[PDB]
């Protein structure tokens, strides 16, 4: 019958702790916090701290029965606006990012006291990260696969986005394979529809990829999705996608979930499978600049689980982005040491480990005109995907592939030259275009 | 043929249409860029989230466009509606609808915010769901309790409990009065509690305070993890320990685990409780995300027993008016609109057996009587820190919160009113029952 | 690139190297062959059990060396000390460490001998392991003893006695006190007494004794084969019959097929008493070979609920200093270096829960005033043949021993010091325990 206080105390007189140091072994979380109208910022940030650890809104009796100090997060600094918070490696499971994400962003989020609430980065130690496996092939592996060096590898999505039959979807892939596209991808809604059955897509695609690689000389490849209402279908259709023949699966790793997700990256692994990562309704998260979580938390949590490719967004394209916050995404999947920088969004620095690259993938409607602004934000290893910019070619995907290829083709070799590319992109396209027909009409259509 | 760009108010718009029977309907809160009209921005989001792209492809001619492409049908202002044919969508996959309508069409430059208020499923697309395994009355027939609401209580504090001592919390609390306890929402397997001892450990509190207190217990064994056949696996073990319940965090573990896991839990005779973590990144703001209800309708068609509502008067934020329907779209078989609690649509639910709503948050014994008002006697209520906050233990705080439910049902059968009577309600079974009174006179 | 054969004291000799907190550091106890300087030797191993050779390659250009190459930072005249990078190790396997570490490297002429005498494991590599499946403080719940040490008995003979005569002796010493047995080390399944009819025999003598005796007993099965598919077989049919526990040679059966043996003892709910049998061939001299506590740490992380840690005063050898370094290394969950102890590092160990070490060898009832003293509360206390070698039997042996443990962890409750009065405690016991008495008086 122990005797304990038996109250409602504040939350900074228990999770509020200035004068601690994060260890190496800590996690690390940058909050940028607004308060409910008269609540201090460190009241808050304590608050925020102490419902994604062992805290709650009373005394419990229960506290004394373990030690609390040992397990407790703490938020040991604020600038003003950014709470840091450190939580300890013990409270956490090994390689699941489901709990890093059940614990961190569960609850924190929907409390009165937190008027808005955004997680924009996180450093993830050493010791937490090498419970994970990482990408299951990673940049280097990718490109001897394909045996591609020096270029940054093309793609399409196929379109229309939804209404194209089996027998007709086939027939574009084959025209942008043929093109010059290195590869192609089913669009993110695409899984089974009643009229793109995936059992029928599957097969017929991979017929056009095997047909364009025996004409062209090349190595091809299409993202097949996956992705469907459970687990079990998704392996079996990345059990069929493999002994078809296919280098590729793609999942929603999002829309499917996490644990999903990690249940697909193990089998993927053990097909050879290269899998492709699609970033959708992340938007809903990281759209808000005052609350959600930032992209860059999510990009960590995909190198993490395992993912060979991902969106990270494409600048200049029809979708939001920053380009400053997107070097920073671009250099925390393709880096094995990242410092902390303010200018790029990063709070922390990253040990990645020995954990393997992964390919920054550029999306969106984006046409030869970004192809000079696209190779200098992302470099040789990356992917750029032109869904609209290559069946959008007046005179079809074959030639519209062309273009797409020339353009990047023309600019990264520039690239070797020393010739500024964010000074002489236009006419380093132009002069490409003064000897390739396919990319004249593409200059003369958009713009 | 003809390429080039066009303004996307000429394809994906159409006022004058009448949505079929077995449309996908949604409604849109778009907040558009300057000098973009709500008539282009209500456009971006239907052609985008259908057949449509940025320009105009040589690949529309191949099929028939109009047969498949959603189209806006109506705009009131601020809200935009969509239809949606049923032929762009698999038949029983959460996944789909999610990666379709709110998977690419947020993150648009030309769109400032753009909040998912509500969404109309048809019965047709109804049907190829499971829905619920067991629902409300099987679940009240297996645990035999009836004509009250069931309460229950997150162990805490949420993390560093060892096994030994987590199944002693669990014991005081169904031991004084709890139907059922649960794991945390992050406590899924942790070096100082382990999932492995823990399940066996509280599993025999369970049985230990059954046996001496007559009635039917649980816990909400948290078997979330990293993998499909992790949770599978945690799931079996819950299944053959005797527990009647296990618990996944549907949205962090994810729709298309959940799933799997539905599945398989219905097959060991389990009843699945779901954690409703992570939602407040999405329902939180009013003017981007998506609204709860639409969360709460897709894991009704999926299929779950429980889910957390969200209580009005607790600590974490929620509306009272629009968690009323959302109460009414987790229970009830016909849910007709209602403007004033935000249920644009009509929805029909096809015969899916309804779903436990739960109340959680920081609510003591105080908030009573408003709970029982607002949720009626088929949801549950879980004292948290408002069992183990009792200045006298956790058996002291669960007859309390038993004692304050089971006299505010009692005069509400009795035909007072409960919300201008509530502290007189309390007062009054204070006056007999000690625990109350210490509960009551700790907190407000 | 030059091609040929350099000194190895070049580029794996890097005294000015502050060892990372990620880094592998070992201690290599070194005996250079006569007319080598003592860095070129230590510089040597490192190189050995690395990235390097005996002769300089063309294919080193092909990766930055550095960053994976272990290299020497400290020398204390005889003792070396070297740093293995994390990146050189599979995680979660402990035969890739022995792989590396004591490979190659304890047979090159240059070095004549060579003792690893302890090693640091870093807590990022540490993280990988799984641990002890249920450790000290599930097991003692399980078995509902507490402030005592644990007595067990090995079965005498070695071998010889029939499955039916077997299962006696187990009968007697567990209804004479004990609170386990176990099968020994040698007695896998062999013609006179087989798997099949000891594990049926013996499980019906446990129950037996359990239930006349009214506290849970036990017996750890030898379920050791030459196969590891044979020891799950054996660990499966252990399980079915109810058996608390299983035995593992975790040292001739290997360290492969100890962990495979391990995850499915977890699976199955069985605790896990490991034996090091075969460890005198490593640790037995002082000049060669793999110190016992390298082995102590190694088993902790791959996982088991014992090990034999050996005690000080019996017929097999062993350090009382180093005994007790061993006993922190298995107990506790922070363990700071102590030179005097033998200790080289500090150990952090990073949450995995602490394991029973076992004391076992030729002691009796004169033994035990000293053997509580060593270890504590949390042992256990084999008397194999102190059990049986009592002029009556083994049910009064086990009593006597019984006994004396409790009498003397009793007279340390109450402050009496157990080293300076062992003898007149025991008399005082054997002056009201006569089983006690002719224990004394024929091993005094
Ligand atoms: O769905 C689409 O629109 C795309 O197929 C682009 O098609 P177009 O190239 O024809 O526009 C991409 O998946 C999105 O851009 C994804 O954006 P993110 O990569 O930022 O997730
Ligand atoms: O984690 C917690 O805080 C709780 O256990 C409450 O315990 P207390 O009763 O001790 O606060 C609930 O799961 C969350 O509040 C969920 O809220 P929502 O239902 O809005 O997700
Ligand atoms: O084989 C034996 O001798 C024992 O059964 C003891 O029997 P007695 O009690 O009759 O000697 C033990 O297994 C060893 O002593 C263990 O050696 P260590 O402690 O070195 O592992
Ligand atoms: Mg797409
Ligand atoms: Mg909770
Ligand atoms: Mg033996």
């Amino acid at each position: 019958r122990a005797q304990y206080e038996a109250g409602v105390r504040p939350y900074r007189e228990t999770y509020y702790d200035p004068d601690y140091e994060p260890k190496d072994t800590d996690l690390l979380c940058a909050f940028r916090i607004t308060p409910k109208p008269g609540v201090p910022m460190e009241e808050a940030a304590a608050a925020v701290a102490a419902e994604s650890s062992t805290g709650t809104w009373t005394e419990v009796w229960s506290n004394l029965l373990t030690d609390l100090e040992r397990y407790k997060a703490r938020c040991y600094r604020i600038e003003g606006d950014v709470a840091y918070i450190a939580y300890p490696l013990d409270l956490f499971e090994e390689g699941s990012i489901v709990n890093i994400m059940s614990s961190i962003v569960g609850n924190v989020f929907g409390f009165k006291a937190v008027q808005a609430l955004r997680l924009e980065d996180m450093r993830i130690p050493v010791a937490y990260l090498k419970t994970f496996p990482g990408p299951p092939t990673g940049i280097q592996v990718e490109r001897d696969r394909l045996n591609k060096y020096g270029r940054p590898l093309l793609g399409g999505t196929i379109k229309p986005k939804l209404g194209l039959s089996a027998k007709e979807y086939a027939r574009v892939v084959y025209e942008c394979l043929r093109g010059g596209l290195d590869t192609t991808k089913d669009d993110e809604n695409l899984n089974s529809q009643p009229f793109n059955r995936w059992r029928d897509r599957f097969l017929y695609v991979m017929e056009a990829v095997r047909k364009a690689e025996a004409e062209t000389g090349e190595r091809k490849g299409h993202w097949l999705n996956v992705t469907a209402g459970s687990t079990e279908e998704m392996l079996k259709r990345a059990e069929f996608a493999a002994e078809l023949g296919s280098r590729y699966i793609m999942v929603d790793f999002l829309t499917a979930g996490f644990a999903a997700f990690a249940s697909v990256r193990r089998r993927a692994e053990e097909l050879g499978l290269m899998l492709h990562c699609h970033r959708a309704m992340h938007a809903v998260f990281d759209r808000q600049p005052n609350h959600g979580i930032h992209f860059r938390v999510l990009a960590k949590w995909l190198r993490m689980v395992g993912g060979d490719h991902v969106h990270t967004g494409t600048v200049v394209g029809k979708l939001e982005g920053d380009r400053a916050e997107t070097l920073g995404i671009a250099d925390l999947l393709r880096e094995d040491y990242v410092p902390a920088d303010p200018g790029r969004g990063l709070f922390f620095d990253q040990d990645w480990a020995g954990l393997k690259p992964v390919f920054p993938v550029a999306s969106g409607g984006i046409h030869v005109w970004h192809v000079p602004d696209l190779v200098s934000i992302f470099g040789d290893d990356a992917f750029f995907l032109f869904g609209g910019g290559t069946h959008g070619h007046p005179r079809g995907s074959r030639a519209g592939a062309t273009a797409n290829r020339v353009a990047v083709e023309a600019v990264v070799q520039a690239r070797n030259e020393g010739r500024d590319i964010l000074a002489e992109g236009r006419e380093i396209l132009e002069e490409a275009a003064r000897w390739c027909p396919e990319l004249r009409e593409a200059m003369e259509l958009w713009g």
